[PDB]
């Protein structure tokens, strides 16, 4: 059957690091862009939405505007990698990276964020 | 772009009823049975897999057993309906249609289930 | 030791209708008004400020404006009840009854909130 | 002058493993009389201290709190509510209640948040 594997299902990060979450998806012979779909989401905020080939931001939160990318090159080796820059305490949550190729699988990705005191009290106050 | 469609995004329903949740997707031709899928969850359960043109019993999370069915005869008109039967108050919540079809989407679907006290207290103690 | 009392811990309402919520407390002979502390919320909203022997609704959420009242009476024979009116899905979810009388204890309140359709989806949007 | 209980801090910042004092404070006129003094501390409506008129209640303790958890009784003098939690775990973060009747009676709310580096939240994540 096609499955969506992920090699890590937990990310610990530190508050203001860049984080790479990676979901596998099985790749033989050439890719065929036309063909596939990856959706990103985080509890039902949509992160990226790449069908055939190009992304729409369309239900793509403001949240994730200015930090969050798809990285193109690892989708020919089989890697839907979301990249997210500047990370927030905000994007502690459940992921699921939604593939469609020939076959359909979705996988969830559990994050959790590490902040400072002065981090965690902008968030604790003024609510990110 | 293929799009799933849902006439209610919100069903409330009575403790011991059954229920029929619908999603619409776009058949424009003869059903390709061999390319469609069909994936039901509640809150990361799975309730109905249905690939190649059958349905896989082997993800179901045991909480939905004989309760759920899909409703295939419908396919060819592009209506993915779960049926469930014998409401609980357990099966309240946010429900995730996941269709491909040349194209893949979702959409989501909240139940509210009504019930009488003596039921909730059974719920409430467990 | 000072022990409130909840002969019900579940309460289950019909949307529109009327609530009356009972935490005991002990009471030998005449309440003394002036050491009996009251106070009522739900997820950190203060519904009822009975101190000093009155009510104290200058600090109410506005959510339980003349909905919520407190039967003076009731405080005689060591019965805090809350009587909600116009009960709305908003109100579902977890009380807390805290009582002061020569000693301090609290207990929680569960109140799910049957409705129709149509409040539901007003709610569901809000 | 209607009874207050104030919190210096309403959100602490504590590393996994380490031990944390949270404060609640409340007003104390001349010297302290334990035989008026109620504290309850709980988080998520877990009971985790009780202390009734100068000694400790396990009326209503969950025991997750058994052995980790005491009021520092000297801070009371002062009007402070401090409780220490020993050994913090992931579990530990939520939002915590100090509940004060002396006279009158009010709560108030801490947050705390726990960090934890990889090995400790892949436990928490499991088990
Ligand atoms: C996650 O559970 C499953 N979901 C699905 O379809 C999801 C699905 C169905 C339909 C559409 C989408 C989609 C994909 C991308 C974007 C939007 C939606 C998705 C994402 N098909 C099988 C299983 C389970 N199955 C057996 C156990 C191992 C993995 C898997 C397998 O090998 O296929
Ligand atoms: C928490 O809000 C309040 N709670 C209460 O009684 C609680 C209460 C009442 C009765 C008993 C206990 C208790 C105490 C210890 C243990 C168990 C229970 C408790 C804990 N009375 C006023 C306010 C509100 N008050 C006015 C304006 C806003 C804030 C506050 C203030 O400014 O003083």
């Amino acid at each position: 059957a096609f499955t969506v594997t992920v090699p890590k299902d937990l990310y610990v990060v530190e508050y203001g690091s860049n984080m790479t979450i990676e979901c596998k998806f099985p790749v033989e012979k050439q890719l065929d862009l036309a063909a596939l779909i990856v959706y990103w989401e985080m509890e039902d905020k949509n992160i990226i939405q790449f069908v055939h080939g190009e992304e729409d931001l369309k239900t793509q939160h403001s949240s994730y505007r200015q930090r969050a990318r798809l990285l193109k090159d690892q989708l020919s080796l089989g890697n839907a990698a979301l990249q997210i820059t500047d990370v927030k305490l905000q994007d502690a949550g459940v992921y699921r990276c939604m593939i469609s190729y020939g076959g359909a699988d979705y996988k969830r990705i559990t994050v959790k964020v590490n902040a400072p005191y002065a981090a965690a009290l902008e968030h604790h106050h003024h609510h990110h």
